[PDB]
């Protein structure tokens, strides 16, 4: 029985406050922390910030925390809910808020309780979190499937001072035999990339972005990709490492056009591209580099652009801001055949149950699911257990630098170790890891 | 009773492997992770690395993990040691190794078992870790003392481009009334710093160093310090935030002299400063800026330079590489009146008992003790409980960015909250927090 529900302010990996929730039962105290994105999609569930410019640059979460302590906590405890029944837990939370976007209590108030409940439930059942998550999602556990880690080793877009528009350049060791090996390989490619970057761009370029990747002043995608390929070869893993991209195109989408030089105040408007034109650029890159995944190639509401490109894409097209882990928007993407992979961000929707449903609907539509961190992470490792529980075969949780990233990767190592021969590595079958 | 001792490889904040130990007792599984420094003091206990350049850039810890699983584990379990008796635990580990620098098993094999044992002991006693650590160190617990955080918000030296020789530039909110306020204030100065750095040096500089601070191409100490002061003022905390430095002078010490431009191959040997001259430079910075602490102003064995400077230092002088958390070296520093504060790094010596002894000897000599993280950290939060348990009043665990840093800071928030009026914030008394 849930005897107590408490919330407090803690700091995320960017030094901004976020919500941490603790749920107490006869099994002990279970803690979950809420992550936070930077450029959140317009359709994401509301992250409640205080807006007090005199405190935390106006990013305090005192209101969200109060909503947990003064509203959710009392009601939840008196309700005597069964933490094992995650749907009941979340229906209770969703009803308490009573808004379509969780704007009343705040998604960052609700999620912490939703996640903590699942941890308390795993303990009551006497099974590791990932196993409980497999039960909640009715996922096959014979055997379990470890995910291919997509490591964001190089930053561009608003995450770099160059002209490079594309935001994330990830590496994916799909050729690895195990997750442990994939992680080692990723670390080696990352370190080789870092040394090469420092040598060609200077020590400063060695500094890392929010997610741990380097962010040198790069001008074109070709330059970035060539650097990554050089790192893969220098590390001695050519043939075992593929590339993933997150264009975050919504950030350079203006007047229904795409400005690949948006970081330039005097960008030549006559060089802005239409949906089909930008798509052609992606095809050129896809033909020259081992790119096996492209996220948010087009704006979050430019459905036509997505559908057009998908017709001849040929590789995994991941939807992030387009779907915001929302089943309703996912249904639209499936009907319009806009993509074939969901970037799963639990805090974009607000509850574990809704996130699981988003994943199930995706898998049912033949889509893949890449569980994802947020640019603003914490020491919380829930998504490590979640990606395993969901048997997706693919996760995006940072470069192999900064512990808000390594914490998840390390947790995956422990899960792998614990499962032994009862688990397999998605490898090249990452797209349909759930079907392995 | 300890039934199992196990070690595995996990990744630190830099993406390099490190040792993670788990001790199993009737109370559960207790996990501790070993941190790792970059330019480790020549006198530090030996960190055992595999040296296989084809694996993890030669930084593998397979040998260390094996020493734990194949050597320490069997003998430790058979010994049936009482985890509450930290001395017995460490005397056993030290004896099993048999070397003065822990080079047989590796300090990174021993420390994990040493720390995990303390966690298991606290659980057995059914008390918070910091409480058990207070008991082991015979520290006062009425009331407890929360530390002033020394946040390394800007990097220099080998940790950045430009000619800036000094390595760490930290802010310390001694003017705060609580630790929670200190952290908020610290986070605000940091964000103001990040924004200012990007505006003056560009996005690139905005990226972070290993410990979370910005690392722009700065040429002089005055340049860096002015930037920090501007951030403090822009944040509205002028007068409440002080500055701490870590010169890491050993990195630019050359046969008796110090080269403030060691990053330049054609450095003018005619401008290299002597101990006394370097001292005048510090005095200049001290009078101009609100600096209240200076770490490693001189080389790890340049004793006379320390003694000379200390005669008129007037502020806290911290020994790091000079003392390497080693009671024997601390005794020398005391006799030479070389400094008045110990930077405590548990992995510099290898065991909790020796670290506690180092702190005690320091306090007995009227020295302050600044518990410290390593540049290579993990999701481990042992030092948060340690600094509280030792009642030191000061900790250095990173800038308010990157979760291997926030993990500790967040843990301190939790401890402060839990203690309530049973704890006080060191504030301006950071130097002698143990005397509150
Ligand atoms: O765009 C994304 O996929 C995420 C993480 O890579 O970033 P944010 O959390 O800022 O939405
Ligand atoms: O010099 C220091 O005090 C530490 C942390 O600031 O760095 P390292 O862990 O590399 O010794
Ligand atoms: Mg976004
Ligand atoms: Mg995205
Ligand atoms: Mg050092
Ligand atoms: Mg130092």
């Amino acid at each position: 029985a849930v005897s107590k529900v408490y919330a407090r302010s803690v700091y995320d990996s960017r030094g901004n406050p976020t919500v941490e929730v603790e749920l107490t039962t006869e099994k002990g105290v279970f803690r979950s922390i809420v992550p936070s994105g930077a450029s959140t999609g317009v359709h994401e569930a509301l992250e409640m910030r205080d807006g007090d410019k005199s405190k935390w640059m106006g990013k305090g979460v005192l209101h969200a925390v109060k909503n947990v302590n003064d509203v959710i906590a009392p009601a939840f405890v008196k309700a005597n809910i069964d933490v094992k029944d995650q749907k009941a837990v979340d229906d209770f939370l969703i009803s308490l808020d009573g808004t379509a976007n969780k704007s009343k209590l705040g998604a960052n108030a609700i999620l912490g309780v939703s996640l903590a409940a699942s941890r308390a439930a795993a303990a009551e059942k006497n099974v590791p979190l990932y196993k409980h998550l497999a039960d909640l999602s009715k996922s096959k556990t014979s055997p379990y499937v470890l995910p291919v880690p997509f490591l964001n080793v190089l930053n561009g877009g608003s995450h770099a001072g160059g002209a490079l528009a594309l935001q994330q350049f990830m590496i994916a060791p799909t050729g690895a035999k195990t997750f442990a090996e994939a992680l080692r390989i990723g670390s080696e490619v990352y370190h080789n990339l870092k040394s090469l970057t420092k040598k060609r761009y200077g020590a400063s370029a060695g500094n890392v972005g929010d997610e741990g990747g380097v962010a040198p002043n790069i001008q074109t995608a070709e330059e970035a990709l060539d650097l990554i390929v050089d790192a893969i070869k220098a590390a001695g893993h050519d043939g075992k490492v593929k590339i993933g991209l997150d264009c975050a195109s919504s950030e350079f989408f203006k007047d229904g056009k795409y400005d690949l030089d948006f970081k330039n105040p005097n960008s030549d408007k006559s060089k802005w591209l239409t949906g089909p034109q930008l798509a052609d650029l992606y095809h050129s890159l896809m033909k020259r580099y081992p790119i096996v995944s492209i996220e948010d190639p087009f704006a979050e509401d430019d459905w036509e652009a997505w559908s057009h490109f998908f017709k001849t894409a040929g590789i995994q097209i991941v939807a992030d801001d387009l779907t915001v882990t929302n089943p309703k928007r996912i249904a639209t993407a499936i009907e319009k055949k806009a993509a074939d992979a969901l970037l799963l961000k639990v805090n974009q929707i607000g509850t574990l149950s809704e996130s699981i449903k988003a994943a199930q609907d995706s898998f049912a539509a033949g889509w893949g699911v890449m569980v994802s961190h947020r640019s603003g992470e914490t020491e919380d490792t829930f998504i490590a257990d979640l990606v395993v529980g969901l048997r997706t075969g693919q996760i995006k949780t940072g470069a192999p630098a900064r512990s808000e990233r390594l914490a998840k990767l390390n947790q995956l190592l422990r899960i792998e170790e614990e499962l032994g021969d009862n688990a397999v590595f998605a490898g090249e079958n990452f797209h349909h890891g759930d079907k392995l």
